[PDB]
């Protein structure tokens, strides 16, 4: 039938005190590199945090985000160890309500940041979490930005849209590897740290469970 | 990989004001018969409502429930058009925390009620919604008993446990058909009104999305 | 996918001036024998006319009907050239809201009538339209009894329930042939005069187009 | 045999008080995007509404329509949240009585409207239901324009012709996806919200059930 | 599709001056033996001539006929060189309007007559055309008894019913051979003198061309 | 063996009171479009009516005809609702006694007429039965022109020759579809309203039943 | 083994009162067209009649013949309804004692005559039996010219040589069809009126039965 | 080659300050049930803790252990929420230095404990962690008993021997499931919480990485 | 599943008294040539010793190392019989945290040293251990540089990063052989002296056992 990876979650919209989000049951192990990929259907052009990882000592261990410029250009952001959000624009025009595959590749070892839109590299950036190692026990939240383990959400920092096929590796994937990940008919690799629908997560505040039609109709 | 039908939802436990539940996005069409089957892992012996269907004029259109006696005997209940809960005991000893397949078959045409535990018939009952037709637009909630469309939940009426493979037909399946439905390796039929993971639903109050290991390890 | 023969029509219920029914676009050719088979899910125990054939000179050319006794016994009736309804009971207990296959075999040549329930013979009767030939141009209506071409319906003569797989031959099928017709996984023969979903018909007064789950779930 | 998707409905013609139409049994879930495709054989050049969706608070939630210019040019229209009918002409000459595949793609997220004729894009339009979300519970009627849930039809707004293969998604399909939908021998995708012959509907006022010969003879 | 051998002809009924019949275009060669087999659906119990062969010098060269007794017993008759009709009864009860396979085997060499009903021998008779040889040029008529080449029909001698699979050999087939001929799924042998639908014939006076459902539904 | 579609009928010649023809047992349903195709072997150059459809109110509902000019050019004619015979010449030289495939495509919806000779389009014509709908119950006669249901034939309007593979659709086939119909080795499509040898017809006045050798020797 | 179609007959030579010939047991049905093909090995250059057809009223219904010019050119002749022998020469040099395939195609409908040598057309001729129809009951003789049914032979009109594969159709085959007939390894079509070795014939006056080595050695 | 599941770890022996052990990188999610299976080669008969799970608030969340009686009987122990070690003896004689498959199945829901030796059930016990839920974030250590997260080891509580194929589920496997797990050539199921060699772990104090020869030589 | 060769070890980082390393259980046999290949993910640019071999009489029998220049150039070093570290730079830019395949080929017979990066030769060097033979009994340590059998580690000489697929031969592989070794999808050759995961080794001081994603995702 439908592949379990085609399951999607809808993040309707946020307005205090309702904060639709997902919280992964099991925290992350300590890591020195991290690659987060997923298919997203953005609802707004304004900045929103998609993947948020926090520990008791640091609520901003690792946070991915995006926003669309006026011309429609996609902009992927990343923040490590509470640094400022680093952005890299992608040569692709975003149409709210449409599907796109996005990856954020980070390496604390050399401090390099690289983002991808639909399997292609948009560019890279230096000095992003250089020498930093995310402490063991990070809690992951999707759709909201944590200011506290599993909470302290701000509505202007939430992300609304549809999401599916979230795959996370504790390695910094290569340009060729990422392309095989974004591919709809490839082998469809699975993250070793988090594999969509293979790692239980908590659903709260009205997120909608449905089916993504990006890859298959 | 894993079949999308093996996805399960955990209903942690209920305590005002937190009521873990699922609400199906699309309401049901009018029906004269209804068959609801699913795999459940009960957490408590006390009565709990699993499948709740309500319309503006009647919050108790159709409600399934269960409870376990002291000797461990399973008891499946059904309520139609706000009748009293009708119960039929099953010749099977329930162990909280273990998986079981259960079906509730109702026919407003002749007013017959029949329940099944693991593909086998437990017994039938007469005069249950005889002549009744559920009005179009019923809202379905899983894990809580509605006293209002999508709400008005009571904690002593909630149902805690794990659930998966929810299949619903607007027909009254036969004894042979039900057996093919409960089978783990059969053809695994899909409900025509609601097919698990094929009909979007809203998740709220901390339900946990995971994977059922009843059929496959 | 689903076989087009599994399409079903629901006849909700009749109450002046609403008469749910089907009227076949093309009239029947003259015949001397006729076999009408179909799958039915009866809603009431009282007499109802299923297949009605009328010509300008005779509104009661050929009419099939059924009713269920108090003990649940099925009774199939037939009327030819405005004779009285001839009935033959079947050794099967009917449960309103459940599916059954039924055939009416008539031969004006020898005047014999034979009915079948689920591919098996219930019995036969003599002197039913003996020597009669249905005149060319008969109009066929399903669910209502014509007192006029395509009309003049009476509520107490209507038939409510679900129907599918209507097959009609201008020959008097044999006992062995009938059994192959009723079979769900056989060759599934098609009528040469009327073949379900292959001969267009008019739908009126709220009949519901759906899918029969008798043969396949 | 014939694929169940080749079943067609004929909308004979409308004249008070007879309004041939179809009403889907189950209402639609709330949506933010919607794609409606189907094969049509138009009988008149004048404007007619094909797909009509209404809720208690808004009878004009979503309505598709078409008309043919004097030179024969096809014009597909769309109306969202009671806006004015937006039209986009297609570079194709229509011959009444012939088959054509048509899709209407709408996205309330960015407010974009796009129409397709025979799998090809005719053009797009902005500001059509921008920011609008169709409320849960929409009733769908085919062939007539609702001014009230399931009724309030106007003859000059009806649509006569033959229709089949109605597929509806709660997503805004892409240009490439649409082409795979229109194709007669492709995979023939099925809508996730409404799939022709898989979602029961009520037939009234003389619609004719037949077989479409567009794809296969 | 349907095998051309399943084509059937209906002989409605005879009443001066209308005599439904078939006349084979090509006359028969001289013969000393002849076997005529066919599937028939008799309409009346009274005597009727099925196969009639006549030459200018003898209108009664070879004529087959049948009639049913009161008890329903079949009786096959044969007449050679204007002898009296010889009859042989068959241990089978005939039901007018039903199909049966019948063969008439004649040998002028030894003067033996043998008839078969459904591939089985009913009995034989001596001194029937012993030493007789049908002269070349016999005209064959089906359904009527010739008193003149291709004419001079008498209504009380006509045969009404349905007929198909007419096979004629200029040899006297064996008991085993006949059984293979009557078989519906055997090899279905074809006559060497006349092969149904392979030897053109003239149709007159309202015979009806249709399809036999004896062998296949 | 030989395909049942290769059966042919010979229309010897007409001379009062003998009018060789065929009359289809079952009348046609009401239609708004009609396509009639068949293989013909014309015997004369003068006008002859091939397909004649009549109702009690109109004996000239639909009539096809042909004639050959002096230069041998084929001319196909059509008449709807007693209009004048519309003719379209075909760029092909006819040799009496030879086989040709011919189709007449009519659409009352737009009033267009199109004819084909051997799968190719000869041309089209406007305003032919524009807005007309053939009333239900049309009687079809082949070889003669009805001035009364099933009768009132005129010899100078009869058509002599050989005919086979008569296929009739209640739709107006496309140019590509027609080509697949005329093809001898294609899929050989079958008409949905009338399928040669699949819809019984009455044979009268000496028509000859034989086998067409157009497609196969 | 050897195909029965390779059987050949030798016509030694004629001299009163010995006339080697073949007479077909069964006479021909009435025809309006006729195609006669066969493989011949001519022994003399002088005119000889190969295929002779006669009825009581006309001994020269249809007669084929040939002769070879001094330069060796083949000349095929035909005579219908006692017309004069029409000849068409073939661009091929004949060597007495060698094999050749020959066809005579005649159409009384348009009066056209066409001959073929080795599957290729030699030419055609008009006004040959135009409007003529061979009466039913023609007797066929091979090797001699009848002046009376089955007799009245003249030596100077006989034809000596070897012959095989005689195929006769009551249709006027096309140029392409003829070529498939002459081919030794094609499908080897069989005549529908007379098929070599499938239609019994009388052998008299010393004809020799052997095997043709034209097609296979 | 060798299956990655056949990798084994040797726990040499413990003596302050050297404590050979394994610490899983990623902590466990909250659980209500837990099944831990693995292949072990015990070195001593005295009590040793194999699987130790601790959280900041409770160092004895879940601990498995074993010891061998003097007669050689195996004894499997379990401790939940700092209860006393519960033991169940197995009807199998242990030989130090040999391989055995062992599973510990615990369910906090009903408080039942069950142990298995080589895929077979040894017995069960009640009231073991009844109503207890292990808090999220448990740290897992193999070979040593934690008195503090990842430390506070005691020599007399260590476990020496060889271990491999550690599989852990957050469900309470059934008797039949367990047997499929212990099987060497079965499907070899993998734990969903911890899968040997698929979930990184820290190795310290001289553990030896080698290859298990229990299943394959 | 995953190939056992994809197992990797992480060397976290070194700081007295913690020295993460691996010590192979079985010492090496005497050798005159040695080839050491493995996949490495370096964490620092500064010099680190990867493979260290020592005997009681010589702690620096054979030691491999690497460092990265400021421009990112890779530099592979080798030391034999306590010579000075010989370095050869590779035309490849190293990115800390990324995977690379590296081989060190040494031959005491001719004293030649050759290094490879990703299966390609970087260059060679002479006079490196020329005439030297490593004495039997060498102890191998990975990640630390021995100054004593299995110990005497210095932090500034340690190597941090991830490593897998360690293969060692007592022969000096050729350029072509090396390339087949580095290949991810080749035959993946195994060392004859040490084969990753096939020769047991001791793990100490927090090395992490995980899975390499260089070759497969
Ligand atoms: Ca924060
Ligand atoms: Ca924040
Ligand atoms: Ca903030
Ligand atoms: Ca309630
Ligand atoms: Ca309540
Ligand atoms: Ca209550
Ligand atoms: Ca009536
Ligand atoms: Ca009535
Ligand atoms: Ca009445
Ligand atoms: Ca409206
Ligand atoms: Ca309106
Ligand atoms: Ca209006
Ligand atoms: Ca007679
Ligand atoms: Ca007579
Ligand atoms: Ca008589
Ligand atoms: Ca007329
Ligand atoms: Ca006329
Ligand atoms: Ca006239
Ligand atoms: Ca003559
Ligand atoms: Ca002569
Ligand atoms: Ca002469
Ligand atoms: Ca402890
Ligand atoms: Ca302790
Ligand atoms: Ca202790
Ligand atoms: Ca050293
Ligand atoms: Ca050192
Ligand atoms: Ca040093």
């Amino acid at each position: 039938a439908v592949d379990i990876r085609d399951v999607k979650i809808s993040f309707p919209g946020t307005q205090n005190p309702k904060f639709p989000h997902l919280r992964f049951m099991q925290t992350l192990p300590a890591v020195r590199q991290l690659t987060v990929c997923q298919r997203i259907k953005p609802f707004h052009r304004n900045t929103g945090y998609i993947f948020s990882c926090a520990t008791s000592n640091q609520d901003n261990q690792f946070i991915t985000s995006m926003y669309v410029k006026s011309d429609g250009t996609l902009n992927l952001g990343l923040q490590v160890n509470a640094s400022s959000n680093k952005y890299i624009s992608c040569p692709i025009e975003i149409e709210l309500g449409q599907w796109y595959h996005v990856c954020h590749v980070w390496s604390g070892v050399d401090g390099r940041m690289a983002v991808y839109a639909n399997g292609s590299p948009c560019g890279t950036m230096e000095n992003v979490g250089k020498g930093h190692q995310i402490s063991a026990g990070g809690t992951v939240v999707i759709g909201q930005e944590q200011d506290k383990i599993g909470g302290g959400f701000e509505e202007q920092e939430s992300w609304s849209g549809e999401l599916s096929d979230l795959q996370v590796w504790d390695e910094a994937l290569t340009t060729h590897q990422v392309s095989t990940v974004a591919s709809c008919n490839g082998i469809r690799p699975r993250g070793n740290v988090i594999s969509w629908m293979e790692d239980s997560f908590v659903a709260d505040d009205g997120v909608i469970v449905g089916i993504s039609h990006m890859c298959s109709l």
